[PDB]
């Protein structure tokens, strides 16, 4: 099973391909996680993208396309995977199309524009896993630290205020056309697309994916 989540920052995305890959065994390939990884790490892939988060602006489509065409190339991903904070522009989508990189389930998770600031005000990440928390709304089970390893939690360093203010309107230049994009798609037969509600409780928002993809 290929999986494509789509919405705004902070609609939910990162958590819930959590689940996903938790029920269905697939791998979750998020770029933003990928990048943040590749920065840490001084890798030739990515590294690149240090200033460009920091300015909450997008990274170049060809970036991005060669890191998750390498990570999809690998073993884990031949029986399917998750891709999460990808694709981000219609280039990206196309470069999927051209490289055949077809997939079964588009799912758009939609919030209104005002709760995302609140919202990520609250983000707390174990980095090594991708792990997320919300200090409110999804809280670590020790404050603090994360669920498995303890480690204490970090802030991401693009999640502040006005980085995501600036982050929203890339969005939705960019990024928004892509529900136009696969809703296309899903009409011409070549992906199913489903909207949910991501305003409900964490645990809802999992029982309603449960129902679409199960
Ligand atoms: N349904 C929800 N209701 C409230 N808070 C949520 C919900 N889903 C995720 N969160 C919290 O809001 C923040 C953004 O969620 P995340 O899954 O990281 O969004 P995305 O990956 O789409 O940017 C995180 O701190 C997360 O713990
Ligand atoms: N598919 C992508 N295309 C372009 N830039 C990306 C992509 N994924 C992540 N980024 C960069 O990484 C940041 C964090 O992404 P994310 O973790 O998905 O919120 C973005 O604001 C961009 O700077």
């Amino acid at each position: 099973m290929r999986i494509i989540l789509l919405g705004a920052p902070g609609a939910g995305k990162g958590t819930q391909a959590q689940f996903i890959m938790e029920k269905y065994g697939i791998p979750q390939i998020s770029t933003g996680d990928m990048l943040r990884a590749a920065v840490k790490s001084g890798s030739e892939l990515g590294k690149q993208a240090k200033d460009i988060m920091d300015a909450g602006k997008l990274v170049t489509d060809e970036l991005v396309i060669a890191l998750v065409k390498e990570r999809i190339a690998q073993e884990d991903c031949r029986n399917g995977f998750l891709l999460d904070g990808f694709p981000r522009t219609i280039p990206q989508a196309d470069a999927m199309k051209e490289a055949g990189i077809n997939v079964d389930y588009v799912l758009e998770f939609d919030v209104p524009d005002e709760l995302i600031v609140d919202r990520i005000v609250g983000r707390r990440v174990h980095a090594p896993s991708g792990r997320v928390y919300h200090v409110k709304f999804n809280p670590p089970k020790v404050e603090g630290k994360d669920d498995v390893t303890g480690e204490e939690l970090t802030t991401r360093k693009d999640d502040q205020e006005e980085t995501v203010r600036k982050r929203l309107v890339e969005y939705h230049q960019m990024t928004a056309p892509l529900i136009g994009y696969y809703s296309k798609e899903a009409e011409a037969g070549n992906t199913k697309y489903a909207k949910v509600d991501g305003t409900k409780p964490v645990a809802e928002v999992r029982a309603d994916l449960e129902k679409i993809l199960g």
